[PDB]
């Protein structure tokens, strides 16, 4: 497959190789704050990242992934809408060419400069590859980024990007604490959806935090110096690696907060 975010291979083309692109529970979606309903049935969200073991950072030609050791319950997401235990495997971002676009989810049609995805898999399915074949296999924690003051906890990520400029490059990325990327509040919206890239599998419980984190213009400018292309190839800046909002269809977005 040769999918990407250009005119010629971008989200409007994905359905030809990945027909689920036009499915009943695609992501992202616009979060209409006036139709999402507070759900008193939601349990408190539990983000347990104290024992998180980061390993590596990889430019995959679509975004960059910070990968974790998920061979045991070291960094887990529980509670909120989730049944059981979901293990952190990686995080990555989606971002724009300019500060007015870049997020995948929108909030009353507002686009943020970027969106962080912390990807977790349901440990009752034993491995990530099995989990993505299940409707409750993954929980992705989505966090909006706006441009304002620097996020200190992001700087170690920003500073290694020079070493993974092009597709296929990786770097050692140990001892990175993903707690440094969370906002103060864990208030969230939740809905059933999909991976937002091919293969667009409908296996995700989305948990999207209401409170954005602030990052500096300098921090997001360094995201925009990455390349989609491999070393030696014509430079295509890694920008606008976001899928637009997809039809909500027969889904309800629930709020954790009044
Ligand atoms: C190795 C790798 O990158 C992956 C492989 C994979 C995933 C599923 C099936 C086969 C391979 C993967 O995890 N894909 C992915 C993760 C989160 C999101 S998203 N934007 O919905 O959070 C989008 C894409
Ligand atoms: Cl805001
Ligand atoms: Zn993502």
């Amino acid at each position: 497959h040769h999918w990407g975010y250009g005119k010629h291979n971008g989200p409007e083309h994905w359905h030809k190789d990945f027909p689920i692109a036009k499915g009943e529970r695609q992501s992202p979606v616009d979060i209409d704050t006036h139709t999402a309903k507070y759900d008193p049935s939601l349990k408190p969200l539990s983000v347990s990242y104290d024992q998180a073991t980061s390993l590596r950072i990889l430019n995959n030609g679509h975004a960059f992934n910070v990968e974790f050791d998920d061979s045991q319950d070291k960094a887990v997401l529980k509670g909120g809408p989730l049944d059981g235990t979901y293990r952190l495997i990686q995080f990555h971002f989606h971002w724009g060419s300019l500060d007015g676009q870049g997020s995948e989810h929108t909030v009353d049609k507002k686009k943020y400069a970027a969106e962080l995805h912390l990807v977790h898999w349901n440990t009752k399915y034993g491995d990530f590859g099995k989990a993505v074949q299940q409707p409750d296999g993954l929980a992705v924690l989505g966090i909006f980024l706006k441009v304002g003051s620097a996020k200190p906890g992001l700087q170690k990520v920003v500073d290694v990007l020079d070493s993974i400029k092009t597709k296929g490059k990786s770097a050692d990325f140990t001892n990175f604490d993903p707690r440094g990327l969370l906002p103060e509040s864990l208030d969230y919206w939740t809905y059933p959806g999909s991976l937002t890239t091919p293969p667009l599998l409908e296996c995700v419980t989305w948990i999207v935090l209401k409170e954005p984190i602030s990052v500096s213009s300098e921090q997001v400018l360094k995201f925009r110096k990455l390349n989609f292309n491999g070393e030696g190839e014509p430079e295509e800046l890694m920008v606008d690696n976001w899928r637009p909002a997809q039809p909500l269809k027969n889904r309800q977005i629930k709020a954790s907060f009044k």
